[PDB]
């Protein structure tokens, strides 16, 4: 039984840097209006990992109206994510996320993301790929209004 | 053999509600221009099976412009795919599917699309994943201009 | 071990057609910006490619900015990518690739298309599916303003 999902997320720029995402401080002029961390991949990847295991999604998990949680980095709901997902049974087989924004530049960040990213879910770094793209000047995220991620996780049961 | 499959889906609002999403009957305040019932999560769905077995689309199986299926709800069109694609030998691993909507809220409803899901497709509820995300106010999707859904699927053959 | 991976890419319109999308020859309106073929199909699948195997992506593999590669079309850089992809060991599962835009209309070039991506992948036309679907006059694929690709990629080890 291998089992495959996929997440989304986004969030607008608003009031002073640096932003995190993916676990990492990125320095940067406008940061990223939110309720928690605001860090767009691992909220994506979060969700790639719990709709492959069939438990719906960090909002559901995870209600900005609820308790236990509001005081919370996504690296814990990351971490909490994946304690409930091997709990059914699962394992990790690998991982593949797509920030998608105009700036800044993520490439240069993207090892330190990974070692996060592979630790807290414990894989080796080789089950973990990051990448960044634009959209090239075209949509919200080309006039810099915000930032988005998809992600896509394969679990072994 | 496993197979791998992505679907995307878009609608306009326009009109009066309710709408049809994932099967289901949601009240709210437009309802969605279409030429069909408009329910982008099947679609999007329906793509990500077909994809996955390399028949194409929706649009190539079924034509606007073509018969037999001019007068079809999208849970038709669903289960008519799904009978082609095990005709080709396939069978279901999961599949998980992402709403991108500012409203309405679907979360109330996301049982009940996956009960109409998983018995359209014969398989448990729990190869069946549904979530919904906003955009943050970003977007065609954040003005409230209409619905975009993704989903993913994994066949075994 | 079976490896997933996601691939995402846009380009805007401007200049003279026509454009390439998945290696064909597309006659259009206008043509697509781009320092490279701007060939967003194939970049995208690229890019889901060497995410499955965590090799990054063209844009760290391929600097805009870097040698031996500045003069190159969409199906060498993504022979070349295949070509590193098996050097790790990997072979592949299929490949679904979804073409986002508004016009040209694909469908009929769509058969081309997975000849030219099989033969560049050395599979059989029957691991490839390519799609494209419109976002109905949303967004800035709606507004004609360019045009985005999603692709997702099955690697066996
Ligand atoms: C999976 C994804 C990210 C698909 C395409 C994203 C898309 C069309 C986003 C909205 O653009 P937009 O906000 O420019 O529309 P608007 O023109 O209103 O700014
Ligand atoms: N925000 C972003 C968007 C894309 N990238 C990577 C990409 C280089 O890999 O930037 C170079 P590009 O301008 O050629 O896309 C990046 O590192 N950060
Ligand atoms: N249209 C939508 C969009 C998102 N959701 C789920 C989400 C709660 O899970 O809504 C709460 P949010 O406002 O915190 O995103 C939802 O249920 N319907
Ligand atoms: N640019 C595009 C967008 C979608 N399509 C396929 C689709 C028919 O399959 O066009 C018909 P539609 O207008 O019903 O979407 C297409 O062939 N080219
Ligand atoms: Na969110
Ligand atoms: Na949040
Ligand atoms: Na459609
Ligand atoms: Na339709
Ligand atoms: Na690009
Ligand atoms: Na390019
Ligand atoms: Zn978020
Ligand atoms: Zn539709
Ligand atoms: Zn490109």
């Amino acid at each position: 039984e291998m089992r495959i999902g996929h997440g989304f997320d986004v969030h607008a720029f608003g009031g002073e840097g640096p932003i995190i995402i993916g676990g990492v401080r990125i320095p940067y002029e406008k940061g990223l209006l939110a309720h928690s961390d605001g860090d767009v991949a691992l909220h994506a990847l979060t969700d790639a990992l719990l709709g492959a295991a069939a438990l719906g999604d960090i909002g559901k998990l995870f209600p900005d109206t609820d308790p236990a949680f509001k005081g919370a980095d996504s690296r814990e709901l990351l971490r909490e994510a994946w304690r409930r997902i091997q709990a059914k049974g699962y394992t990790l087989g690998n991982v593949d996320v797509t920030i998608i924004a105009q700036a800044p530049k993520m490439l240069p960040h993207i090892p330190q993301m990974r070692v996060f990213i592979a630790e807290d879910l414990g894989c080796h770094m080789d089950d973990v790929n990051v990448k960044a793209t634009t959209t090239e000047k075209l949509g919200f995220t080309g006039r810099g209004e915000g930032i988005a991620c998809e992600a896509v996780a394969l679990l072994i049961k």
